[PDB]
This record gives structure tokens, sequence and C-alpha cells, in this order.
């Protein structure tokens, strides 16, 4: 008998599967909602806003027409190497976001010393990828790095339709407090990642005014073999690629058809991309330089640490957010938690969904979360930035793993306007302009420095329709 080889592997859960960490494919949760689940980990935060900065360079006239196909191409060329490094040490890519994406390795607690050293010779092997590139001369395109260990919480959240999920504490919180101090080419680690890792292994120097320590050299002892030791490590690595898959980036890329399964692992992914997945529209229709208004949501808790409390206040305010975004065609693109609170980015007009008066509606919509996630019980503060204007779209990342995102400066600018700006709706000139609405529902907001910005033109708060 002949023996024909190959696996067939490109089912469409394998596809599905692709948007989605390891954390989420191979969970198995309970069905209530919220959910919640505790471990322990090493997480990588790795800050690629150097060349996602090259967005707004894309949309001038030179790139005639294929802007968001050049920035796409380019992006992903960079970024799916990235992905390829945390891939082959034993990570799980947990998001990409336009100016970040952030890896997991999940270790039982023993084994969290040995897994630093693992992640610190991955991040020190992903900056050796951007030593020497560039590009047009001028932009050197590198990297930063920050590192935390510690204990994990997990948050899924969601409707009978759709589910997210977020990681969360002080672990969480470090790890950008970590990438934040870090400069192009520095690996950070947390206060606590420090303490808890192999100390013989590394040479670090202080930051100053920080408890936080900076990587200068992984210097193992006379007789270390990484190879060896890596080899030692991927025994408590659940999913990492072995045996007859050792040619695999993702176990994933295993997955057979189950419709059990695919139900619940499609509910993370937008619809549009579904489409696609389904081979109902072309692969490249969702690769776009398109106008859009975000409405950028942060929600602050009562209490910041109290991950029992912060779980049913997260699906309180979504379930409600959901609703207000169905009634206008609006989407969750992401959300996100540091130290900083719950974010949402939503997105009115992404692919096929827009509709006039997106301006008028955007800030009605800003408004009723506002008041109805005020008077949710634990949210503290609720904080909106309204931006409007062309965004990049697309799918980012490796083939294996990738999500949709959204990049442009207006991304930006909303999400500095919700930090800079809190307890209140504010919106840029765009849609202030642009909607039309009488002057008197908004008020005309002192000029502030925001980090990340240049030039934010004139913002204004979105007062309402009466002097309430
Ligand atoms: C408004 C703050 O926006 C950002 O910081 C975006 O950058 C990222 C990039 C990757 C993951 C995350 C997360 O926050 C989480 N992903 O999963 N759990 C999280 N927490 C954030």
């Amino acid at each position: 008998m002949n023996t024909p080889k190959e696996e067939f592997q490109d089912w469409p859960i394998v596809r599905i599967a692709a948007h989605l960490p390891d954390l989420i494919v191979y969970g198995h949760f309970s069905p209530e909602r919220p959910f919640m689940d505790y471990f322990d980990g090493v997480l990588m935060f790795v800050d690629i806003s150097g060349f996602t900065a090259m967005t707004e360079k894309f949309s001038s006239a030179m790139y005639m027409d294929r802007g968001a196909e050049q920035l796409v191409e380019i992006l992903n060329y960079h970024i799916s190497a990235i992905v390829e490094k945390v891939l082959i040490f034993g990570g799980d890519i947990l998001k990409f976001a336009g100016d970040a994406l952030l890896a997991l390795w999940r270790v039982e607690r023993k084994q969290l010393k040995n897994i630093i050293t693992v992640v610190i010779k991955c991040s020190l092997e992903i900056h050796g990828l951007f030593e020497t590139q560039e590009w047009e001369e001028g932009l050197d395109i590198r990297v930063k790095i920050g590192l935390a260990a510690g204990h994990i919480s997990m948050l899924v959240f969601g409707d009978e339709t759709h589910s997210h999920f977020l990681v969360i504490g002080q672990a969480v919180d470090d790890v950008r407090l970590a990438q934040n101090m870090a400069q192009m080419n520095d690996v950070i680690l947390s206060p606590n990642c420090w303490q808890l890792c192999d100390r013989s292994m590394i040479e670090i120097e202080s930051v100053p005014d920080q408890r936080a320590v900076k990587v200068n050299f992984l210097k193992p002892p006379p007789n270390f073999n990484f190879d060896e030791f890596f080899t030692k490590c991927t025994t408590f690595m659940h999913y990492y690629p072995s045996g007859e898959h050792k040619n695999l980036l993702r176990l994933a890329c295993t997955l057979k058809p189950d419709p059990e399964l695919e139900m619940s692992l499609q509910k993370y992914v937008m619809e549009s991309i579904l489409k696609q997945i389904d081979n109902k529209q072309l692969q490249g229709y969702l690769s776009e330089l398109r106008p859009v208004t975000i409405v950028f949501v942060n929600l602050m808790f009562e209490d910041q640490d109290k991950a029992e409390e912060i779980g049913p206040a997260i699906q309180d305010a979504y379930m409600h957010i959901t609703s207000v975004l169905k009634i206008f065609q609006g989407q969750i693109n992401k959300v996100f938690m540091f130290d900083k609170g719950c974010s949402f980015l939503c997105v009115f007009g992404f692919p096929g969904e827009k509709v006039p008066d997106e301006l008028t509606h955007a800030l009605e919509c800003a408004m009723d979360i506002f008041d109805f996630c005020s008077q949710v019980h634990k949210i503290q503060t609720v904080s909106i930035g309204v931006a409007s204007g062309i965004v990049f779209c697309g799918i980012v990342g490796h083939t294996v793993r990738h999500e949709y995102t959204v990049i442009g400066q207006k991304v930006n600018l909303a999400a500095r306007m919700m930090m800079y700006y809190p307890g209140i709706v504010t919106c840029d000139s765009v849609t202030y302009n642009g909607s039309n609405l009488p002057a008197y529902f908004f008020k005309e907001l002192p000029k502030k420095v925001m980090k990340g910005v240049a030039d934010s033109g004139p913002l204004y708060q979105y007062w309402g329709r009466t002097e309430k």
C-alpha cells in the first residue's frame, strides 16, 4: 500500500487559533462570565512603537495608494521574526497592539527561576535581530523589553456570542512599568523578577529612582550549556512542539475539527476576520488606511488590586458597552489592562461597517457608556477619549500567530486623552467640528503636554445636552 504523507493542517479551526494564545486555545474553562483563574509565570512586554510610528509616513503620496499594503508587509516582516523567537523559546504570545506585544511563560512556581533565564536569553536574541537594521537611512528600528514574574490572574468576560480575556495583577502592572523604563536595546527586570531570578547568570545595574534593574549581560557559569538547559526547561512546558511535531512553531497548527471547541474559540474573533477565514472575503480586504472614530474607554477601580472585585465590574461594563456599540455598529478591537485601569479600544467605521453621523453617534455612544459605567459597583472613575481620522487596519504578526490591529496617531491620541483628562469624555478637533452639534454641548480644554503626541490640536470635553 502507498503511504501518501502530510497531515492536512489548514482547517478553519486552525486558522481561528492563529488569532489566539495557547492560554485560550488549550484553556477549557467554565461557562460562567466572569471566569477567573490564577497561576504564576514570566511576562515579556516588547515595545515596538519604534517601527509602528512609521505609520503616518505611509499615508504619504509617495506610497501611491499602497501605503496600507506596504505598511503591513514591512511591519509583519519585523514582527514575524520577534514572534518566531518567542515561540521557539517556549512563550505564548497573549495579544498584539500597535505599540506592543505581550508574551507569557506560564510555569509552576518552583521553575520561575530557570524560566526567567530562558526569557532573558530570548530577550537578548530579539535585540540581536535588530542590531544593524534600519530604513531610509534614518529610522533605526529597535525594540525595548520589560520582563516581570510572579502571580498572574486571568479574566475571561463576555456574553453568549463574544468573549475577551485579560491577564491582570501586580506582575502584569510590573511588566508595563519595566518596559516603560527601557530605552532602545534594553532589557529591564521588574523588582520581583530580579528577586526571583538566577543571579549567577546575569550582571545588572540599578535604574535611578527605581527598584527595577537593567540587564547588562547574561554571563553563565563555565560549564553551562544553554541548549541542554533549555531542554531541561521544556519538561515544564506543556505545549512545546515536540517529537513528530518538533518542526512546527505551535501545537495549535495540529488542531483538528471539533465543533464545540470551534464554537468557543470563534467568540474571541471579529466577524469580518471569520469571513476571511471562511474564504468568503478576499485575504487582503482588511489591510487598509481607513477613516475611523476611536472611542477609547478607561475604567479605574476602587480597589485596583482585587481581582475578585474587578472581574464582575468589567463584565457589567462589557455588557453595557457591547449593547451601546451594537446600536451604532461600533466594535471592540482590543481590551487592555495594566496599572492604569481596564481600557476598551472601540472603533466606529471598521471594514464595511461605515455609516454617516459616525461623529455625533460616537459622542452619544461615549456619553452613554460614561453614564452607565460610572454607576457600576467598584468602578471608581471612567474616562473616555474620542479621536477621528485615518488609521491603519490589518492583521499583524506571524502566519501562525497574528491579530487584527489598528495603528495610528489618532489611536494614540484617544489613549492619551483618556489618561490625561480623567473622569470626563474628551474629543479632538475633527470630532468637535465634524459633529456640527451645538457648541455649548462642549467645553474647550486646557492644552496638556501628553507623552507621545506633538500638536494634538484643540481638545474638548463633551459636556452633553444639558448644563446638568
Ligand atoms: C491603553 C493601553 O494599551 C496598551 O498597553 C496596549 O498594549 C498592549 C499590548 C499587549 C497586551 C496588552 C494588555 O494590556 C493585555 N493583554 O492581555 N492582558 C492584558 N492585560 C496591552
